This record gives structure tokens, C-alpha cells and sequence, in this order.
């Protein structure tokens, strides 16, 4: 059983750092922001094995038919913001709207991810994120790509959501 | 000719005040933020008469398939920001991208409108908006719905843009 996971979020929230931690078990500082690539990983979650095809999104603020079609192939999405970046949290609503748009307003598997939780420079309250995740009906996971806090949990939780949805 | 004009922009930038000034020649200190309505007006621009149907957009930050097809009926778009609201200027990119998406075109008739020019507490430099409009290939008009400065010119300029695009 193979699932296409897509990691989305504003520039600089930690999409690549989170993915590379998951796949390669190290923290990359300031990874090339133009590289969009897909990673493969076999996992066991709740005793059951799944193969993940994980798209680490990168590119410009723009839309197109082919990008719509490509994102439509995603089966679950990590909505990543950074806890020290209010704009990236406000953007989450836009990411969800565009994902639902291209997937016919399906109840798409999604996990809200609050990254950079190691930092003391918080601007988004945990309560705000929990309330937002509650409104959307999705889990919220606090992560740090730097310390690896929550990294496996974020991706594993998204797989749990895909399984529930299937 | 009959042209559908659509007024877009962030909450509070003056979309309704601009439209009501154009149509009814007065300034509203406050107007219900949920009312989205269309207004008609016959005008003569550059010696030629046109019938304008002006959609004053209001509502929530959400997409719907019917919303896409409604916006698709627009033939030209006013991108309104407020010159004392940096965030409303930063949002202009998003509005333009959504218009291009539903029109499936990069050459949609548009005018960039910097409203509330009467205020002294500017936070968006005029050159920054001029440079943005240049990169978009569209006109930039400074307006005040309060004093009526630029109001006719914003809508008339959009009609000129539509005319240039249809021919
Ligand atoms: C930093 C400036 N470079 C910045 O904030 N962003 C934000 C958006 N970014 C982004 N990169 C790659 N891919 C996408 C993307 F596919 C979409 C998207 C979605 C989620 C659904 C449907 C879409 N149709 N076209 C694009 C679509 C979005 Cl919203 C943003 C993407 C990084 C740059
Ligand atoms: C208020 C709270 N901060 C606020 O800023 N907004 C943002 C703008 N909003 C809005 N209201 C009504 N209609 C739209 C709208 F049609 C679109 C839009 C555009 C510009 C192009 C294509 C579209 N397809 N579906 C919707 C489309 C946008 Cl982007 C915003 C709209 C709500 C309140
Ligand atoms: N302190 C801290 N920095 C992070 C974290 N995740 C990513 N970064 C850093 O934030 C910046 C942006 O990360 P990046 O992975 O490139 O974000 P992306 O643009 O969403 O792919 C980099 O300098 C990263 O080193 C984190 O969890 N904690
Ligand atoms: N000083 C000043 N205030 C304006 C102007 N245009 C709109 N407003 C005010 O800004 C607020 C929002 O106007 P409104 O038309 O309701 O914004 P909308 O949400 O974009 O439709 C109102 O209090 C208006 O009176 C302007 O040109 N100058
Ligand atoms: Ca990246
Ligand atoms: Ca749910
Ligand atoms: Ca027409
Ligand atoms: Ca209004
Ligand atoms: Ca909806
Ligand atoms: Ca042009």
C-alpha cells in the first residue's frame, strides 16, 4: 500500500528540513529553496506497513492547470506553519482552500503542523492552532525539525488520517 | 458595448465606498461588509458610451466552483488596496493570481487602485505601487472615495483597458 503525501506551507516554515529529518535523520540548515523533490520511505505505523511517496513542495506563488492536476494526486497533506511566523499560520487557511479546490472539495486527509517548536520566539499560540485544527476536523502536531521533536509523529499521524479516510 | 467590472481587494480597503461614490455620488463612513451587489451605470468615455455592470465583491475567504464561474463573468478587475494598510497591498498579488486562474489568462484587463489617498498616514510608497503595476503591465490610479479624487478615473481607466483588450 503506497500513499502520496504532500508537504505544503509558506516559504521558510521548515518543509524541507522536516522531510529530510524524516528520510535521512539529520537537520539541514538553509536548504536550497528551489529544490522540489519526492522522497520514498517504508514505515510501520500501528503495526501495519505502508510505503510513502513524499513530495516536498517548492516554487513560486502562482497557479496553473498542470499544478492543480499534480496536487490533485496527493492523498494527504501536511499543512506546515512556523510558530514564530504569524503570516505562515494565517496562510494555512489558503492552503486548505486550494487543496480542497483541486480535489473537488473532498474531506482531504490533512494534519496541521506547528514547526520550529524549539524556538523561544513564539508568535502563534498553541491554543490558536488547536482551535484551528478543531474547526477543520484534523489533528495538530507540534514539531521541531532541528531537535526531531514530533517529526515521525507528524508524518505517521497523516498516514493514520489517510487510512481512516480510505 | 456592455462591460462587467469587478471590484476586489482586502476587507476595509474601500471597495464599497468607491463603488457607491461612482454610482450615487456620496461617501459612506460605514457600509455592511456582507453586502455584495451589482450596480449599473451608463457612461461616456473617450467619446464612446458604455454600459457598466459593477460587481462590488464581499464575503468570505473561500473558494467555490460557482464562485469561480461568477468571477469568470468579469471583463475587468479593480485591484484595490488602502495606502495605509501594508497587508492589503501585499494581498494584491493573491487577488491577481486568482483572477488569472479563473480567466485562464495573464492579459486580463486590470487597474491597480491605491485608495484612501486623502489620509496622511501613508504606509505604501507610491513608487512601490507604480513599480508593481509596471511589472503587471497595468495602470495604477490613486483614489480617495472620501474626496472623490480619482474615482471616476479608476473606473474609466479600467474601461479603456477592456476596450484595448477586446480589439
Ligand atoms: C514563499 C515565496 N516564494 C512562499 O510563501 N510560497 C508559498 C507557496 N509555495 C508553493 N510551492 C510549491 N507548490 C505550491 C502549490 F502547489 C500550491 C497549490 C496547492 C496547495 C493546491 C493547488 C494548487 N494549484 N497551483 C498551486 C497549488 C500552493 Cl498554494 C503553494 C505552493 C511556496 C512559495
Ligand atoms: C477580510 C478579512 N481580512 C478580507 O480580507 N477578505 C478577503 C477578500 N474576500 C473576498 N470576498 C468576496 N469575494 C472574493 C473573491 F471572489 C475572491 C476571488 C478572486 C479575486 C478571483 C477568483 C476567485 N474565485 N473564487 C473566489 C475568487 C477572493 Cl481571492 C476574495 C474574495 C473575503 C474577505
Ligand atoms: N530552529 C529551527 N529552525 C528550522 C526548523 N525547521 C527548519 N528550520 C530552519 O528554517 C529555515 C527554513 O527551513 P526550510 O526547510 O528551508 O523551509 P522550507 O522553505 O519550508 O522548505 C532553515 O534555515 C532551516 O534551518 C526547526 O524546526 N527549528
Ligand atoms: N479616509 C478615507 N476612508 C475610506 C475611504 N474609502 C473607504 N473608507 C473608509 O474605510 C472603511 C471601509 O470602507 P468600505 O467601503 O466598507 O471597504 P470594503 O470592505 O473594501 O468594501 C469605511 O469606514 C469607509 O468610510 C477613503 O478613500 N478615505
Ligand atoms: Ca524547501
Ligand atoms: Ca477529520
Ligand atoms: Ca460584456
Ligand atoms: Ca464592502
Ligand atoms: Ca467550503
Ligand atoms: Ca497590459
Amino acid at each position: 500500500t503506497e500513499y502520496k503525501l504532500v508537504v505544503v506551507g509558506a516559504c521558510g516554515v521548515g518543509k524541507s528540513a522536516l522531510t529530510i529529518q524524516l528520510i535521512q535523520n539529520h537537520f539541514v540548515d538553509e536548504y536550497d529553496p528551489t529544490i522540489e523533490d519526492s522522497y520514498r520511505k517504508q514505515v510501520v505505523i500501528d503495526g501495519e506497513t505502508s510505503l510513502l511517496d513524499i513530495l516536498d513542495t517548492a516554487g513560486q506563488e502562482e497557479y496553473s492547470a498542470m499544478r492543480d492536476q499534480y496536487m490533485r494526486t496527493g492523498e494527504g497533506f501536511l499543512l506546515v506553519f512556523a510558530i514564530n511566523n504569524t503570516k505562515s499560520f494565517e496562510d494555512i487557511h489558503h492552503y486548505r482552500e486550494q487543496i480542497k479546490r483541486v480535489k473537488d472539495s473532498e474531506d482531504v486527509p490533512m494534519v496541521l503542523v506547528g514547526n520550529k517548536s524549539d524556538l523561544p520566539s513564539r508568535t502563534v499560540d498553541t491554543k490558536q492552532a488547536q482551535d484551528l485544527a478543531r474547526s477543520y476536523g484534523i489533528p495538530f502536531i507540534e514539531t521541531s525539525a532541528k531537535t526531531r521533536q514530533g517529526v515521525d509523529d507528524a508524518f505517521y499521524t497523516l498516514v493514520r488520517e489517510i487510512r481512516k479516510h480510505k
